DNA sequence: GCTTCATCCTG
DNA sequence: CAGGAGAAGCC
């Protein structure tokens, strides 16, 4: 689940319970107990997301921080219903009609506004490539910054520090739009290239936010858990490999 | 960067 | 039933 697919999620959220006022609330952790009766009847002003980091935002300055990391997922339900799962519910948000569920998760924090601008995490994230504010110009000026401009590609990617919300699949296929395999630096490319893949760090996770899912051609992998399988552009048979972590995906055939 | 955490999925 | 699929740890 990458800054795409948390967008989704909260946006869901927000449709489901935004404004409504809450008539029930339930945390499974002990320490967020407290806080169930204090927001009975408050309600959720806006979802914010921050890279794969969710904030729900409270009507009394309470803000739900939550990081689905690896496993964690939401889903939104007709309030009385529960799902047929055997995941861990983790929290319960109930309004008259809708209610939203959050399993799994294990990153579930409340935060006052003190604890919000300091945010260890909230602190050290990058700008958001869902960020609208954020252009290919800023991200061409971020990558050549002396900061950046020295680091492989296989591990700024995955640095939420660099660009908030990138994952390994939006890693991988950005890398393959723009030709690039994983050992390049921003300071090696070329004009034309650190233009491609400036472009491709916001054009990509945007048309997987918009068309993967709801949608309104269609966004599909590319390289990612393709390994085996011959390229669409080339012909050569991907690969996999261990770079910085995690599994990369690429064709030698056009990715250099 | 390497290792550990943490939950659900998979070979 | 290991260990594969995004952090925090360890600072
Ligand atoms: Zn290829």
């Amino acid at each position: 689940p990458e800054g795409p697919e948390i967008r989704r999620a909260a946006d869901n959220l927000e449709a489901a319970i935004k404004g409504k006022p809450l008539t029930d609330v339930w945390f499974a952790f002990p320490q967020l107990k407290t806080y169930q009766s204090q927001l009975i009847g408050q309600h959720v002003t806006h979802v914010e997301t921050r890279g794969k980091a969710l904030l729900t935002h409270f009507s009394n300055d309470l803000t739900l921080y939550s990081h689905n990391q690896l496993y964690g997922v939401w889903r939104v339900v007709d309030t009385g219903e529960e799902p047929q799962t055997t995941r861990v519910l983790r929290v319960k948000l109930q309004t008259a009609d809708k209610t939203i569920l959050l399993y799994s998760a294990s990153d579930i924090e409340m935060l006052r506004p003190e604890q919000l601008t300091t945010h260890p995490f909230l602190q050290r994230v990058g700008p958001d490539v869902l960020d609208p504010n954020l252009t290919p110009e800023v991200v061409k000026e971020r990558l050549l910054s002396p900061r950046f401009r020295n680091r492989q590609f296989a591990g700024l990617l995955l640095d939420q520090a660099f660009l908030a919300g990138l994952g390994n699949y939006l890693r991988v296929e950005i890398l393959w739009q723009v030709g690039l395999t994983g050992n390049h630096k921003a300071k090696d490319l070329n004009a034309a290239q650190l233009d491609a893949l400036a472009h491709a760090l916001l054009e990509i996770p945007r048309f997987s936010y918009a068309t993967r899912g709801q949608v309104d051609a269609l966004f599909r992998f590319k390289v990612f858990h393709r390994d085996g399988e011959p390229c669409e552009r080339c012909g050569s048979i991907i690969e996999k490999t261990t770079l910085s972590s995690a599994p990369f995906y690429w064709c030698p055939g056009c990715q250099h």
